[PDB]
């Protein structure tokens, strides 16, 4: 059915966490194949890996992987498979990774470097775990139970394994661990094989009759079978050793080792002579030790010649230079230091003059000194006859190169007679070892560090045995060239066994390779997993092969691995590359009863209400997306992984800690009865049986055996004694384990509390879906540690019921056999007394422990949680689409968003935002200022958090979001969402008030998904297929379009309007702007779709027309602000964009307004009948426009006075404008003026500033400019298609100039007037005065303004003007123009309104300094450095457009020979957007902000989410959609 | 120095790079578009047997004005 997980990748190929689970591993969950399916017939996992749109790795972006293309075609590690990514700056791409055979499995990705040069990123792993299945019942793997058994101590017939068979199948173990069941070696121990190519002749004879005994196990008892594998030895005395010595390391692989092979010798042959050389034979006095170590030093250290191996021989080098003192013909080079610096000569000979190997070990005397070289620096240092010193001068040099060999030497010889009598006083002196035989040839005074034979090749060799160093680090070979431990004695060996060389691959140990291998195969072919020793001393790329090797043999092999490595990151790593499928854990390790409940806390699953993982607002939603609408197309028979809600969202692939095999006991620890007590083996082994996840348990650990079997000597057999000790309790614990398998399935859906007080560990198991638990008390005895008294025990919201407890009671000692293991008597009482109150009341069940508790006894509960069943999960799950079905693109914005202010509107100032104690109210009122919150809760678990608190306390938060859209129930859908989100809260509030909080934001997150999503449908296609980013910056269309109680953009009625940001301009007469809704249109409606609201907006404006001008501040039509001179051609602007992109978009022009103030300029009529007096069509309002400024227009401000601006002076109400006529620009403003968009207004008293504009921008702006010839282009193309009736133009005197004429002035006079040319020589045609300049090569700020150095100012205003009118432009002006601007202006997010280098640049905004400067205080600065965000959309928008057209890099040859831009120049778009896409990630508003700071610093006062920051952003990716994506 | 396009204009000392499809049994072709006469010249830079950088001579070609 769905078998599919969602990997997402970073911008540099890195999976995405969707969760914090800890240091992992990317594992697949383990679940069975659908009904009746083999493998083959179908992937058993589909890997969807998400790259984003627009990453430098999908230039040229290649997708490797080892995993194989279909099931015919086998798995190799090395051989690599292409994927194509498809590149795209919108849309991300999605390629699948089809699984048939479990096994290890990586990928990695390869792209184009900006540097033009291949580049590739890490090799990244993810394991698909093996399918167990018994006959045909599917075991999931963290109900594995195992029993680990020792074979030469199971009766020497097959038969009689047969009965050790019953008695572990009746304690209803389901797995049996073997040791190694091959022909052993000389010392008989398991480990130590003597061949690997057949099993053990006393029991077996053949393949087929072991393989018949594990598929008897298989079909009689229902039990699986697994072996260890050694890899690291082979045993001393195997006859394939004789043919092929080279399998291990000896003098000619490891030649370094031919020291330590002396030393060996040396000491054995000193054990034969004793007493008969000294006289300490096997004494226990520590006077004995020190003069028997007195006599090694004398007759096997000092017997070695003081090693030359490695001071290098100083006399037999002189001998060797006086023989050819005449082939060495000096030097010429100046570089050798003199006789002063004794000690940089010494050196300067050793990196010149030496043979290959100097320093490192070899032969007796490997390091040496060239001759010819060493001869030729003597001769050029003093003199080219020989007797001139040089005996003297050459001992010197060598003496001194030889002194850090020496003490080298002192150091290694310390430790290795040190390392001695430390060993030999535990070895033979009863500290805590016993045998202290008289040294005798099986027990000589050192242990065999290497194993000697004579080999079939007639020589002579010294083949090691492995081991383990004290605390070395065990990723190190001990035995390669890298260590000196042989050497210096830091081993701990194992003389059973030898060792066995691996190389880099075969080619090192071609037969050792190729005997493994079919050893390795064999097992395979028979048993179901492997478990492997000490899988940290086994190289990895050793590991690597074999284990591939098998399971192409199994495909579902089970590998177990005791691995402690260096660190958790170490562990993973192997358990990536390799495969493993659960890593060992020892419960006997604990040395403490906190150490245990430690450990069990570790492996016993998440805590209890742990949150639960959900796609918020990092996730894309496609359009076109397939939905489970009532989270019904699921059949348990699939089994196949469930999405996380109605959308499908495939279930996310993160990392996970490895499974872990919780073994209460292995083979290699010691009992219970030696460590701690034996009464301790039944609530150990109930912790442990009691943990989420793989248990087992070595043989005699239930049956009470008094003391660890040693694996080498002991040659006793297992009694038959059935039933004894535990093997009752652990028949319960398996049995109750195999019903909670069921339906337990991932990391979430097991939860856990862990309880220490002294001698007892709680322990609390809970399923999170349906609320089954198990409660178990465990009184440990680790000792007899007297009573203690533990005390009530309470459960909120739960019911508890007795399952069974039991007290293990010591009855004697055990008895004393020679042939027969047999353990201590033991009593098994079972318990009662155990007192279960439950409140009917508060629902809390109390439980008091009985006094007659001994320590070694348990007690288990059933539990389960009140108000949980198994039908919860999909009520919660199911419902969200069809309750959005009748949602809006206005009414998503009262259930996600809603600022204070803006539900302070609606609820008259009474409700607003919930506010959370100890942290503070959510950005939003909706679920957007939730989810805002949630998101890194959810990622961290942190339950700890203010609102996981408040939410456990109460049930405040949870009916603060239903009870929220009282307010907006009339709305279209909000009705049907509010009940929904009513539904399930009230479902939610009968839970445990622990679980509140999981569940809580899990109902708001699957509603606030189904709500974007529901938005994405809405909106256009470019949005609704594109990356979280772009759907982000789409989302903010719906933040700002709202009905408002207290405004809007029609006088008469309450209907969406745009608000400028979020909160501080929202409100009352703060809401609507002209120049900033138009700005944003095009953007936020256009781009998204909204036509119909892009439309209402436009006849809402052209309404207020007045003075031939669109007022800024508009007070929803009544009495507006004619302050503005931009917003009238802005609003042309955002005409001209709706009929462009709207089908149909002519019908605007013919469109019927009431215009509500009359033409002639007159007063405030708003309740006159002259209001709605006449009506004008947006055709008239479009020449009214071009017209009257043309005739001119000379005015006072309506109401002109403080009543308005209270700080504006008398003369800045009377504004204007007019046409220069020689050069066809618009001037207008004044030097008390705030006209443009930068209209901040001084109004400190303090500084001296009020009524002072800190940015008047009088004459001829650009932007009105370019907005006037883009207007112009547009009259003119309209004129040609009969859609525009106008021509004509009337000036101030009578004269008429066609439109035509106008266009073409611009056309003739714009650049000549604006730019300023880098020549220093044109300045004679562009009208510039060279004293007030800052920069050439930039286009003019304003023209002929006030003050004339303001004209010449580098500010972002100009590219405003690119956008619109491109043809204003020569292209090499322009893009040299704009390269300055990217340099100069731009900053990470905002766009710098001024130059630094100006005098009056200061960049930080403070609305509330207090202070005398002129030019900060009261927020004169905002115009005059602050970085604004949209002017950066414009910015980049022309930057795109420029390079395109005249960096010949930018364009690629494409569809229909068309020139698309370049993936050089999607790499420069892209990185500009970097600082973009960060900022509506980690932003608790879901925008952009209006302003910020110098250098992305955060400003305090700015708005953090604008209309038109976000809106100019959706311009350039509409250009780059609208002109390329066909 | 040839300019890549006829938008740029021509420097004596600015060049151009281009990369060489390197093969053991094809040849490789690269193509100098020239969209107005003057003096042009090209060099090449490659990997020595010392694992040094080493540069060739300059190598001019005229195209003649149109009259
Ligand atoms: O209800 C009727 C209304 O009539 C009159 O309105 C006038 C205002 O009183 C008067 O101050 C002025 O408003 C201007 C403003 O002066 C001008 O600079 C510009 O807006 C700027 C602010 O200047 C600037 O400081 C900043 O203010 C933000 C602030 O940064 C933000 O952090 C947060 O605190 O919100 C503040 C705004 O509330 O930014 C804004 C936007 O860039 O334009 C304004 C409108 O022209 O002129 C008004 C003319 O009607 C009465 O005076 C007023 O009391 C009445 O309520
Ligand atoms: O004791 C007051 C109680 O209310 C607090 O804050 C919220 C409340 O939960 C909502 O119902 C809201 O409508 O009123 C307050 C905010 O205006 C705390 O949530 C709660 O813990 C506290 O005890
Ligand atoms: O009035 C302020 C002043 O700031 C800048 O002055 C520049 C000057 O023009 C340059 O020659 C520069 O080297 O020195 C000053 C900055 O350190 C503006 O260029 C100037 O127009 C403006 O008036």
């Amino acid at each position: 059915a769905h078998r599919t997980l969602l990997l997402r990748l970073s911008d540099s190929g890195e999976p995405v966490t969707s969760c914090s689970y800890g240091q992992g591993v990317l594992t697949l969950p383990s679940l069975p194949l659908p009904q009746g399916k083999k493998l083959g017939d179908m992937p058993v996992y589909t890997v969807k890996l998400a790259i984003p749109a627009g990453s430098p790795v999908t230039r040229d972006g290649l997708i490797w992987t080892n995993c194989p293309p279909d099931f015919s075609t086998q798995f190799d590690r090395e051989k690599f498979y292409k994927k194509i990514i498809k590149t795209s700056f919108h849309e991300d791409d999605h390629i699948d990774l089809d699984i048939y055979v479990p096994g290890t499995y990586c990928f990695y990705l390869s792209f184009k470097n900006d540097k033009d040069e291949l580049e590739t990123t890490r090799k990244f792993y993810f394991v698909v775990l093996p399918i167990l299945s018994v006959n045909d019942k599917f075991i999931p793997l963290n109900s594995i139970a195992m029993q680990s058994v020792v074979s030469k101590w199971m009766g020497p017939t097959i038969k009689d394994w047969e009965k050790v068979f019953a008695r572990v199948a009746s304690k209803k173990y389901n797995m049996i661990h073997f040791t190694p069941l091959q022909h052993r070696g000389e010392s008989n121990s398991p480990y130590s094989i003597y061949d690997q190519l057949e099993f053990d002749p006393t029991v077996f004879k053949s393949e087929k009759e072991v393989a018949d005994m594990v598929e008897r196990l298989r079909t009689e008892h229902n039990i699986l079978s697994l072996t260890d594998i050694v890899f690291n030895h082979t045993a001393n005395n195997s006859q394939w050793l004789l043919d092929h010595p080279e399998a291990g390391y000896n003098h000619k692989t490891s030649p370094h080792l031919i020291s330590a092979i002396e030393l060996d010798k040396k000491l054995l042959d000193f054990s034969e002579q004793m007493e008969a050389l000294g006289y300490p034979v096997d004494l226990k006095t520590v006077d004995d030790l020190i003069k028997v170590m007195d006599g090694i030093k004398e007759h096997v250290i000092g017997e070695l010649k003081l090693w030359e191996f490695y001071v290098v021989d100083v006399k037999q080098t002189v001998s060797e230079l006086r023989e050819k003192w005449g082939n060495s013909k000096s030097w010429s080079d100046d570089n050798i230091p003199s006789k002063d610096d004794s000690t940089n000569l010494a050196q300067f000979v050793r990196d010149n003059a030496t043979e290959p190997g100097f320093g490192s070990l070899g032969e007796r005397g490997s390091n040496k000194i060239n001759i010819d070289k060493f001869a030729a620096i003597l001769k050029k240092l003093h003199s080219e006859d020989y007797n001139n010193g040089i005996e003297e001068l050459a001992t010197k040099i060598l003496n001194d190169i030889n002194l850090p060999f020496y003490k080298e030497y002192d150091d290694d010889i310390n430790e290795v007679l040190e390392q001695l009598f430390n060993r030999i006083k535990y070895l033979r002196i009863d500290d805590h070892g016993p045998k202290q035989g008289p040294i005798t040839k099986k027990l000589p005074l050192s242990e065999p560090y290497f194993t000697r034979f004579k080999a079939k090749d007639g020589e002579e060799y010294a083949l090691a045995n492995n081991g383990a160093i004290w605390d070395g680090n065990p990723l190190v070979d001990f035995a390669s060239s890298q260590s000196k431990a042989y050497l210096r004695r830091e081993v701990i060996v194992w003389g059973d066994c030898v060792k066995l060389r691996y190389g880099k691959g075969p080619s090192d140990s071609p037969y050792l390779w190729e005997r493994m291998s079919k050893y390795v195969e064999m097992n395979a072919r028979i048993f179901n997993g492997f478990r492997i020793d000490n899988c940290h001393s086994t190289p990895l790329h050793v590991g690597q092969y074999f284990l591939d090797v098998a399971r192409r043999v199994n495909p579902n092999l089970y590998v177990v691995a005791e691995l402690f490595s260096g660190s958790e990151a170490m562990d993973c790593l192997f358990v990536e590359r390799l495969g493993i499928s659960s890593l060992i854990r020892e419960a006997m390790q604990a040395w403490s009863e906190e150490e245990l409940s430690r450990l069990v806390h570790r492996h016993g699953g998440r805590p209890i209400g742990s949150y639960k993982f959900v796609p918020l607002d990092d996730f894309p939603y496609p359009a076109d997306v397939k939905i489970d609408e009532e989270y019904c197309a699921y059949n348990p028979d699939d089994h196949s992984v469930k999405c996380v809600s109605e959308i499908m969202i495939p279930k996310t692939l993160t990392a996970t800690p490895p499974h872990a095999l919780f073994m209460d006991c292995t083979h290699d620890n010691e009992t219970p009865n030696q460590k701690r007590t034996v009464e301790d083996t039944l609530p150990n082994a109930a912790l442990v049986a009691f943990c989420s996840s793989a248990i087992g348990s070595v043989y005699g650990y239930d049956e009470v055996f008094p003391q660890l079997l040693d694996l080498v000597q002991e040659k006793r057999t297992y009694s038959c004694a059935e039933n004894t000790g535990i093997s009752k309790v652990k028949t319960l614990l398996n049995n109750m384990r195999e019903e909670i398998a069921s339906e337990a399935v991932d990391i979430e859906d097991s939860e856990m509390h862990v309880h220490h007080d002294g001698q007892y560990i709680t322990f609390h198991r809970t399923n999170a879906k349906n609320g089954k638990g198990w409660y178990l008390v465990a009184r440990t005895k680790f000792h007899s540690s007297g009573d203690q008294m533990l005390p009530r025990i309470k459960l909120s919201q739960t019911k508890a019921t007795f399952k069974a407890a039991f007290s293990l009671e010591r009855t004697g000692d055990a008895p004393i056999s020679d042939e027969i293991i047999e353990g201590i008597p033991t009593k098994l009482r079972e318990l009662t007394g155990f007192d279960i109150g439950f409140d009917e009341n508060t629902k809390e069940t109390s439980i008091l422990l009985p006094q007659d508790f001994p320590q070694g006894s348990i007690v288990i509960f059933e539990t389960q949680q009140l108000g949980i069943d198994d039908s919860l999960d999909h009520f919660i799950r199911s419902g969200a689409i069809k309750a959005t079905e009748k949602l809006s693109l206005e009414s998503i914005n009262y259930v996600l968003y809603r600022a204070e202010q803006e539900e302070y509107d609606y609820s008259e100032g009474r409700s607003g935002a919930y506010d959370i104690p100890d942290y503070g109210k959510p950005v939003y009122c909706g679920l957007q200022g939730w989810v805002s919150i949630l998101r890194k809760i959810i990622f961290y678990n942190d339950l700890a958090h203010p609102l996981s608190n408040n939410l456990r306390n109460g049930h405040w938060a949870v009916d603060y979001v239903v009870n929220r859209l009282d307010l907006y129930k009339d709305k279209e859908g909000v009705a049907e969402v509010q009940e929904w989100l009513r539904s399930r809260m009230e479902r939610i509030k009968q839970l445990p008030s622990y679980l509140v909080p999981s569940f809580f934001a899990l109902v708001v997150g699957i509603m606030y998904g189904c709500c974007r999503l529901r938005a994405m449908q809405l909106m256009s296609d470019n949005v609704g297929k594109s990356t979280v980013f772009v759907q982000s910056l789409a989302m903010t269309s719906i933040q700002m379009v709202s009905a408002m109680k207290s405004t809007s953009i029609l006088p008469d009625q309450n209907i969406a309007a745009m608000a400028a940001g979020l909160p501080h301009f929202s409100t009352n007469y703060m809401r609507c702007w002209g120049r900033d809704v138009f700005i944003s249109l095009r953007g936020l409606l256009l781009t998204t779709g909204r036509y119909e609201e892009a439309k209402e907006h436009i006849l809402a404006f052209a309404k207020t027309l007045k003075h031939g001008l669109i007022p800024n501040l508009l007070d929803a039509g009544r009495n507006p602000r004619y302050n503005a001179r931009d917003a009238a051609w802005f609003f042309v602007q955002a005409i001209q964009d709706y009929v462009t992109i709207v089908p149909g978009g002519v019908s605007l022009l013919q469109e019927k307004v009431t215009r509500r103030f009359p033409l002639d300029d007159e007063y405030i009529p708003y309740d006159d009948p002259k209001a709605f007096s006449y009506s004008s069509t947006i055709e008239e309002i479009i020449y009214e426009i071009l017209n009257r400024h043309a005739g001119g227009i000379k005015y006072r401000e309506a109401n002109a006075g403080p009543n308005l601006d209270r700080v504006m002076k008398d003369e800045g109400f009377n504004v204007e404008v007019n046409v220069d006529w020689e050069t066809g620009l618009i001037h207008g403003g004044s030097q008390f003026n705030c006209g443009t968009w930068m209209d901040k207004m001084g109004e400190s008293e303090k500084a001296n500033s009020v009524g002072v504009p800190g940015t008047p921008r009088d004459g001829a702006a650009v932007e009105i400019n370019g907005l006037l010839k883009s207007c112009l282009r547009f009259v003119l193309q309209l004129s040609k298609d009969g859609k525009f009736k106008y021509t004509e133009v009337t000036k101030p005197d009578g004269s008429k100039i066609s439109l035509s004429s106008w266009n073409d002035l611009l056309q003739e006079n714009f650049e000549r007037c604006f730019y300023v040319p880098k020549n220093k020589e044109d300045d004679n045609k562009f009208e510039i005065d060279a004293t007030i300049i800052n920069r050439r090569g930039i286009y003019k700020d304003l023209y002929r303004s006030g003050k004339p150095y303001e004209d010449y100012q580098f500010r972002p205003n100009f590219t405003i003007a690119m956008v619109v009118a491109p043809e204003l432009f020569t292209p090499d002006y322009a893009a040299g123009a704009i390269e300055l601007a990217d340099q100069v202006l731009r900053g990470p997010v905002g766009m710098r309104t001024l130059d630094p280098s100006d005098y009056n640049y200061r960049p930080y905004y403070n609305n509330g300094e207090d202070s005398d400067d002129f030019a900060t205080s009261k927020g004169r600065n905002y115009h005059q450095g602050p970085e604004w965000v949209w002017c950066y959309g414009y910015f980049i928008r022309a930057y795109h457009y420029f390079n395109f057209l005249t960096n010949p890099k930018c364009q690629v040859e494409g569809s229909a020979k068309k020139l698309k831009p370049s993936s050089y120049l999607y790499r420069k778009l892209y990185s500009r957007l970097l600082k973009h896409r960060e900022w509506i990630e980690n932003s608790p508003w879901a925008g952009l902000a209006e302003l910020t700071n110098k250098d992305g610093e955060v400003c305090n006062d700015s708005s953090p989410t604008q209309a038109w920051s976000t809106g100019c952003l959706l311009d350039l990716f509409y250009d780059l959609w609208i002109s390329y994506e066909e």
